[PDB]
């Protein structure tokens, strides 16, 4: 199937993981991976109200930028987690770190601390930042 | 749960159930049950090329306005049925007609012919024409 | 240079043309236009409680009587605002965009809009993949 | 009154930036100003092909560098513009929206909005019940 996450649904998801992160007072910063967990990790600073938000980049492996430490007192977001991405590599960069996504395909489910939403193994996901809104042709041309 | 419907949502599970009743030319008209029913029935006329569309109006019962006729050929949609309501009514008034809705909880699955998706018994579902999108104060004070 | 419509506000000027039309006990139903105005009637018929809508499907199918204490509402206005004029004479027509040549053709609008522009509603629109601009 | 940007507006402005900062081949990266500056900044990211995207918390905690061959952006410039005027000084800084009195301490934007303007981000928004305008 082909899964369409649109902005409004995306902060909602967000809205509910950041209720399961509170007390706010437990963390110190966010970590977000680069570019997926850019907004979600946006949405999570505003709620908890964060200001230290840092961010990890890795080309597939290469570190283009790393945050430093081990993550303690720390919330590693991305957007989604599988197999075959880059969970492990962040999991052994920021061992002490809370890693977090919105969206788990059974195969990355035991690779994060926490997730909103199930997505099939199968299911091809839009993000909101890859789409826009544009004229669609109706599906008769009755 | 809260279960939030937004406009693009209610818009992706139309087109979904229209793709459904294709082809066209199977149906004559379309007959919206009010309210619930004029956003999703607008929908799938723009989506089938039907400009026939009629309104269905019961106040809790009484039958304010009624189109007239026994339904065949034509479809009938709701947002939501759900058992309570004024499904059993639509069926006898329009007996021959398709009766679809977006929405459906457990015990009004077998009130109607085809249907999106499946809500929980106990799910409360908030409409996108009763919401609005305003300022909303963050979950945490920090 | 196209004029877009997204679902929120159109929702937002349904809403300041209600609020214009309270009190709702006035009325006795809404006549949406088929197909236009059946978004713009729905949203009317929430915010005024009004439970009582019909429709014009121009004529294929037509709403009874003349209007009297019934609002017409349609999407847009240029140059059928005649046709139902003339169908319900006693009707308060308003619409939620009018261009130049639709103005005096209503007794309310909301939005005014070039007689050049190209708008664009929210129910022949949805979200899809956009490419992204560069290719890097 | 207020001055309402729903997400829709704020990726239409921000692809309306990325065009205007083609080719992408001429940067090294993004820094986003924390926090208005991340959202518009991954809208950015995405828009370039730019995967290299750092922050400045403002100092809890900075980039390196003098932004050279980098793009530093932020949601909205009044009168930190000078803070990120001196910490990056070889920095293309944008913004997406412009009040007056911040105009002339970026290198551009896209919108201009008027000095008394209450703006409201899509960030600290969300979609929520709203009573009907009648009762009835
Ligand atoms: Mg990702
Ligand atoms: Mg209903
Ligand atoms: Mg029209
Ligand atoms: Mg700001």
């Amino acid at each position: 199937e082909k899964y369409i996450v649109t902005w409004d649904m995306l902060q909602i998801h967000a809205r509910k993981l950041a209720s399961r992160l509170m007390p706010s007072e437990q963390w110190k910063g966010i970590i977000a991976v680069s570019r997926g967990g850019l907004v979600p990790g946006a949405l999570l600073a505003r709620e908890l109200g964060i200001r230290h938000v840092d961010t990890v980049c890795i080309s597939s492996l290469k570190v283009l930028k790393r945050a430093e430490g081990d993550g303690e007192g720390f919330i590693v977001i991305d957007d989604l987690v599988d197999t075959g991405g880059t969970a492990v590599a962040i999991r052994e960069m920021y061992p002490k770190a809370h890693f977090v996504t919105i969206f788990a395909k059974p195969a990355g489910r035991p690779l994060v601390d926490d997730y909103v939403v199930d997505i099939p193994q199968d299911t091809w996901i839009e993000q909101p930042w890859d789409m826009g809104v544009v004229f669609v042709p109706p599906i008769s041309g009755r």
